[PDB]
């Protein structure tokens, strides 16, 4: 629940969620154009030619996807993150510095 500059952590945060490294995408994407090649083409009315499935699927062919400010904020688990790392750290110091000097032998040379 926020949404505002990160640190480095944000860049790779993005890549993370996203689909990294070459991924499977390569096929997709290829194949998806040669999907297109088909229907403009079977879509034409040469000398001869037919199909009423290609018109009625035709309508599918739609999708655009815009962008949008919603969704997911980085900002919420790092928040918890953080604050875990002081609350953690805070336990682990006072334990060393009650050994360092307490806990332990006077340490006389």
């Amino acid at each position: 629940m926020s949404d505002a500059g990160r640190k480095g952590f944000g860049e790779k945060a993005s890549e993370a969620l996203k689909p990294d490294s070459q991924k499977s995408y390569a096929e997709q994407g290829k194949e998806y154009i040669t999907d297109k090649a088909d229907k403009v083409a079977g879509k034409v009315q040469p000398e001869d030619n037919k199909g009423v499935f290609q018109g009625v699927h035709d309508s599918a062919e739609k999708g655009k996807d815009n962008a949008e400010g919603q969704g997911e904020s980085l900002a919420d688990q790092a928040r918890d993150y953080m604050g875990a790392a002081k609350s953690k750290l805070n336990d682990a110091v006072e334990y060393v510095s009650g050994r360092v000097h307490g806990e332990e032998d006077p340490t006389k040379k």
